């Protein structure tokens, strides 16, 4: 009987997960399910925990909902572990998205400057959690959604013995969903060759019933990409690529929404503020756990289907280290995901992905050594930072901004 | 032994035939030739007569011949070199101003300009070879004609000429540059260079063969203008072209006021050069070929010293394909340069130069094929261009700007 | 409606194939099926062609059997092409297996000296067949069983544009069948991680219902392997590995059977002589086409299951070139097989597999250039040849032996 | 500057302190030390007094000190070298005879013997380092103590000593060897060496820096004993240890009659050496350390010449891991040797040396761990051992043969 533990129990997305297991219970015999959160989130936990406990009873599935704060008990022989928390809360994402704004620089949640400090705050906690699993459940799996998944994944590989780790995004299932509606066709008649890193993944090839239709799909993309650029690239870009191929335009959006709706996080907070109110008794942001259940299932069941996840490269992509973390199509087995080969990333886009790995790597190191000097190198080399100078300012400032979460620097 | 030189009328031919006088000791050059296009016929002869002067003032039996008919200068030629500029220096003028409109760097071998400087040159280099194989299939090819980086690269991928080297003054500069600093003879200081042209690093700095790199950096950072902690944490030593990348903002602040005030360097040079021909009638900028004489000498006498040049990677830089071109330290040999092994670039700098490789490569294919889509991909993926849309505009404006010497597009 | 063409139509195994399609017709709508053979085999063709035509009618499957000698018509818009012929007939395998015997050297059919000349005879014909498909069916697939599959595959990749090529063996399905009977368990509860080259493939990992049981399976292997060797190797060896880890013992067998039953080919010939007699009107050697139909099906159907075949490495195995041919697990899709990553081959066994690739490569070249000098290098470096001298003798002798089939050498 | 030498009592110390006299010019060696184990105390002093002679006959202020207490000789030592033999030359006796029983090569650094010569040495080298870090963490380590190939390798993988070089006379031999041939000064001939120890190739041969390799080969093949066409088609130039591999049969014909007749070289040497100490009382085999003086000199004065040595691959040989050891040409530098890049080995020879790498690697791990299973895998996979079964027997016989100085097995 399966025991599952989730950290970030009081999340906005928590019901999407418990629904997912309900729809897929026949093959996923989940016994206990534990929801963990931290003291400054106890309220939101105890709210959706009941809604979970309600969704369950209304479906006749015998899933026991366990709510707790003593994380260490929820790991006591866990079988699978999911992580959907956000360190520093939404209030922290607000800082990440406005401090860059002063400087003309992107203030997104997982790219540029914000992404860096999202990691510095977070991946200590990830390693902190694993240091517990090595005592409470060393055979357990770590399935991870806490962003930046592609950097958090790289931490675990570089700084931990944990070989059992997987990361998820909704960018892949998004792009599929996706080119389906572009061809106006039942989605599972479409399969895409993914390769790249998280929030930096490409659709290398597109098949409709096994026949490549990548060219014809690309022509139909004319969120707007230049025809000649996209046609000439011969691959299909991720939504986060506008941050690198359409930078000024983006930038535009981050500026204007600040005056108006507020920042994305700010906009998020309200929508999230009033969403808990629904949860208090008797639709945007992610699918992150419709793609999480598919994975937890296939692993458990050894289904050996093909899903795009984050795992050890092992040479799937030539230019990325074998010991590093990529986001590619994997055969999904009980021993883990298993990368299908790619060869290398296409020339045109090979360097920019190389540019992001370097950033994740240096960022991951600083988050763990706590070394100011490393963190500064991290921002400056990032492609959404113009100068060492500006870099130093945002760094010195955002350091101070999240002092509470960044002890390793003091 | 018959040398031959393309772009005889260059401002730098002094620096050239001044190199040889200090090395007739080993270079039995009988007939030297200087060529140019009929559009520079005059500026050629203003210096041609200045050649025959100093080979008379130093007593050297070197036959100064001048010609427009290029092929007769490849009549049994043994060495062939290239310092010419396609489009004149008026072409460089457009490439520094058209980007200024858009906020994009208007440099001659970086960003948009670099793409176009290439797009013009490469097909001509290929033509020089096309009949270099005709009249000198045994002869060497030594090149400056920027962008040296993507000129070498293009030559490997689209020709069967194995006899190619590339030179830039960035390392030699950085040598004496760093040499001066400590305060010893250049003879007493050596550096490990790995990278590409205008993308080359002081990986380690030696003083007598003892590595002092941490010291040296700490001096540079605390006597250009580099952030201290950035420079210390990158633990290596940037090219002077790394400001366009690590200091992009400052660098375009500078390109603008210098455009209001004194004009772009193309323009500042256009006069200062049109006045240097003044002195060339009877009695700053580069080392680009004193340092590229040290080579040719070593090549003939097989001296096996250690000079930084541009040659087929052959796996010395792990992340660059072996079939591509890099700027690395090399053993010089009568059979060719032989790169020492670098391993791979440090992590923090690996993505950046991987981009430049990608840029060079795409810009190469566009220059040869003449494809618009490949060209736009070149302009978009370059780390100095903010949008597909900006890139789309600049590309059309500069294509049109140079209709004359892009006859493979039209 | 599918059109399939097979060369080597009059083969002993031909009925196993036509049975295979019969059992799997529901998903494999095979319209026409053509059986091709050559004049000196017309008799054996016209015999089993009727037995095929009989197996079909007795099953109610509407598969038209087409027998021919005009190969070029059988390819006229073929959809799939299989090759099971053997150049030089069984009489040629007799020579390959006895001429080494004089010299103390292995005389097997696809390893050592015999394998070399099996290639030199064969892979011209393979390329000869493809030179036809490029005119008659350029969208057709080439599925290949004609040994040596691992060398024949490498020819097509190196010397042909044909990207659509796959090779089969029964060694994989054999080893599975295999460790099943070793655990005494339903075979499809067992899946093995294959990696290596054809007739040189290893069972890297063994799973029973997704749990690795590789260790416990290996202990049960004690055809006998030393416990400590096999346990210490931590992988599972192919049947052809006794030729390299158990050499003298093998060698033994090839010697003794010569005195007695005759050579394998000789033994084969009788068993095959009397087997055609059964075929004339109203069980050993291979499964090579129970694994062929599984593949032709999955490709056609896009089943995306996992089968171990021979395809372009593309970095699936680090130490083997990306452009070369390996024998690994592949996801099987309509665009082709798709290698799951391996990383590299385990250290212990990495070199011996490297040793075989080199042999296939040099052998493949000589078979096509016809260069004596290359062929000599081929044998001498092979691991079952003791000296350049002996090498030269068997080479000079077997050259003469198969002059008729080896025109490229004269 | 205090040199220190382990295996002072070696037969070759003449060749050592004769090197230095021709290079006191640049080597300020004050106190030199010569050490050995108490079991060679006498043979040490027979030559120790011969040291103090020639540093008196040439007028050199080098303090010849002798000691058994090894550590006092590492008292502030600056250079450390190794020529000792573990087990005496009586141990080499067993390793050349025990294989003879089985038909297997009884060489000292190839096949079974090589494995065992290693299995004895490696753990001792690691011990010398274990306290070299104690008393000379700044000091270099230069090694001959065969097998040089797997001694270097082991040191990289199981120690943090970066300061290591390895020497063998095979290349220097092959130099003058090939130099002699044509008939010019050695100063006028250079070769490109790529491979491993006793597994090193003349990739190209230069005469003044012009490549004459095709000529040179055609001379060697038509004035050892190499097949003409084999040697011409391999287009490179084998080590004299490639007969054990490309001529295995002839090589054991020779080891047998030489065993009947004159005895094994261990024995032939045992006397010829016990009689060379005769002359060492008052007034053939190697260059293994005249050529390894040329190094130490270059290392101190940073001469940056080109000598073939054994160092961390660092990617110079593509197929060898970068973390492993190769025998390649190198630039010699006060910071260390710096391999020129080879690219990869030619195809025909790549598998062979990949095996030797595999052999070296396994033999290393067995020597350190002391695992029986790892040891048998080492003996079986070696390309000179015919069976697991033969290997099983030899391994037990030689383990027992050397119980004394394999204390990590017992």
């Amino acid at each position: 009987r399966l025991k599952m533990a989730t950290i970030g129990g009081g999340s906005s997305y928590t019901p999407e997960l418990v629904e997912g297991l309900i729809k897929r219970y026949h093959e996923l015999p989940v016994g206990e399910l534990w929801l963990v959160d931290i003291p400054e989130g106890k309220e939101k936990l105890e709210i959706v925990g009941a809604l979970a406990k309600r969704m369950v009873e209304k479906a006749g599935v015998p899933i026991e909902i366990h709510l707790t704060l003593d994380r260490r008990r929820a790991l006591e022989g866990a079988d699978f572990v999911t992580t959907q928390f956000r360190v520093g809360g939404l209030e922290a994402r607000a800082k990440d998205e406005r401090i860059p704004l002063k400087y003309g620089v992107i203030g997104q949640e997982t790219n540029g400057p914000g992404g860096l400090f999202k990691g510095l705050r977070t991946i200590p906690v990830i390693l902190d959690i694993i240091r517990d699993m090595e005592e409470l459940c060393p055979d357990a799996w770590l399935i991870n959604f806490t962003n930046p998944a592609g950097m958090v994944t790289e931490a675990v590989l570089r700084y931990t013995k944990q070989e059992k780790v997987v990361g998820l995004c909704n960018v892949p299932i998004g792009m599929r969903m996706g080119v389906a509606k572009l061809l106006g066709v039942d989605a599972d008649r479409v399969h895409i060759d993914f390769a790249g890193l998280n929030h930096m993944v490409f659709g290398l090839h597109v098949y409709l019933d096994g026949v490549e239709v990548t060219e014809k799909v690309i022509d139909l993309v004319a969120l707007g990409w230049e025809p000649d650029f996209l046609k000439g690239l011969k691959v299909l870009p991720c939504p986060y690529h506008r941050y690198y191929y359409q930078t000024d335009k983006m930038l535009a959006e981050e500026l204007e929404a600040a005056k108006t709706k507020g920042t994305r996080a700010e906009v998020v907070q309200q929508l999230e503020k009033e969403l808990f109110e629904l949860y208090k008794d008797p639709r945007g942001g992610a699918y992150y756990s419709d793609a999480a259940c598919s994975l937890i299932s296939s692993i458990y069941n050894d289904k050996r289907d093909i899903q795009p996840v984050n795992t050890r490269n092992n040479g799937a992509i030539a230019s990325i280290p074998p010991e590093s973390a990529v986001e590619v199509n994997c055969v999904i087995t009980k021993d883990g995901p298993k990368p299908i080969a790619v060869g290398d990333l296409p020339v045109a886009v090979r360097g920019l992905v190389q540019q992001i790995k370097s950033f994740e790597r240096v960022a991951a190191e600083a988050a763990v050594t706590g070394d100011y000097q490393t963190a500064l190198v991290a921002m400056t080399i990032n492609p959404l930072v113009p100068s060492d100078t500006i870099a130093k300012q945002m760094l010195d400032e955002m350091l101070e901004a999240h002092k509470e979460h960044l002890p390793q620097f003091f």
